[PDB]
């Protein structure tokens, strides 16, 4: 597996919120992964090549071929390892699993987990209209969403300590209601038993766009 | 053109000086590069698939497909601009030709010189044996050679400052004679005539290496 990245983190948080690669585009060079969309319209998360739209009301929708990102990370997902949990583990304690299993920082991470989710609280960027206030004050203003006992899926990549500029360092989640009408980006959780899958990945391909508002950051 | 890095400038300088790749395998995802050898035994230069050994005492020599390398940058070259220079130009000046025509910082470059060079100085880095010294106290102790009213060759890549820990930030060039016996890393050059070619790189591959060092370095 390859982790296939379009653009930079630096560069979305610089102020690049829009991008001409489509979610079609996305799926040429994966079937999973974690992303944004145009005009920071909330984030999106792809498994088994279904892609789906998660926005800041909690909602999430099918995710059409033609909507556009500035920044997303997807590979084909080869999980190495599978976990069955039939009692309650939180996320910090199925993280202490993956990097047991995985010790080197110097590696990515992908996982995916199915099953039923205690709970998963989720905050997800509205979309955004230049000129930008700051992330971190739009994020502050954000309302927390808490999905209770509901059956999901989670996607998320860790990222070692050596890519902070390029990428989102430490583990990056998504996740999403089995009605497929529910989720966002995780700030916490907790599985109360399902089916965590996942495996290392040696392989990063950055795509640099060539938009001005790219070629133009600083 | 996708440039090709295997491992990371962090691993290297942290004192991960041997890998198994080999210099064929550089070869499979590109014809012109540069790199650095196991041991630092010093530094390779690659173009048109030609693959020399630069090492501390000024000389060339073909490098064999067998020998390995921790650390290396390979591309197929596919050059976009070709620009001729009848009269003295110096390594300054020549970037500021290529940094006029790639003005983004946040594209790679790939840039070729084949000419008469006024001079070239160069210092690369001798053979080491743990436990290793301090990479800037090697450097301290290396000469400079000087090539003086000679042919040659020179390859080279331009990396973005949003990538100084996983490459070498700016121009990195390497230099070899026409007679394929003297080279080595650049310090400083001026071109007495000569042709440079060069073009601009969109998407950067990063091989993580498996060996036990890589994994266990911070
Ligand atoms: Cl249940
Ligand atoms: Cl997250
Ligand atoms: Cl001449
Ligand atoms: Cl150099
Ligand atoms: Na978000
Ligand atoms: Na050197
Ligand atoms: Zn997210
Ligand atoms: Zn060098």
């Amino acid at each position: 597996s390859v982790l296939y990245q379009t653009s930079l983190m630096s560069a979305l948080l610089s102020g690049v919120y829009e991008g001409s690669t489509t979610i079609a585009d996305l799926l040429k060079h994966g079937d999973f992964g974690l992303g944004t969309f145009n005009e920071l319209d909330g984030e999106l998360i792809a498994f088994s090549s279904q892609v789906y739209q998660l926005r800041a009301d909690g909602s999430a929708r099918n995710a059409q071929p033609e909507q556009k990102t500035p920044f997303a990370v997807m590979t084909w997902f080869q999980p190495q390892y599978r976990k069955t949990f039939d009692h309650p583990v939180s996320r910090q304690q199925l993280h202490e699993v993956i990097d047991q299993q995985i010790p080197s920082d110097n590696l990515f991470c992908a996982l995916r987990i199915d099953g039923h989710f205690r709970h998963a609280h989720t905050r997800t960027v509205p979309r955004q209209t230049p000129p930008y206030r700051a992330m971190t004050d739009v994020l502050d203003d954000q309302p927390v969403f808490r999905f209770n006992q509901r059956e999901g899926v989670l996607v998320g990549f860790r990222t070692p300590q050596h890519m902070q500029g390029i990428n989102v360092a430490g583990y990056h989640e998504h996740f999403i209601t089995d009605d497929r009408k529910g989720g966002g980006h995780l700030l916490d959780y907790q599985l109360d038993h399902g089916v965590l899958t996942f495996g290392e990945i040696h392989k990063l391909m950055i795509d640099l766009p060539a938009d001005s508002a790219f070629l133009q950051a600083n």
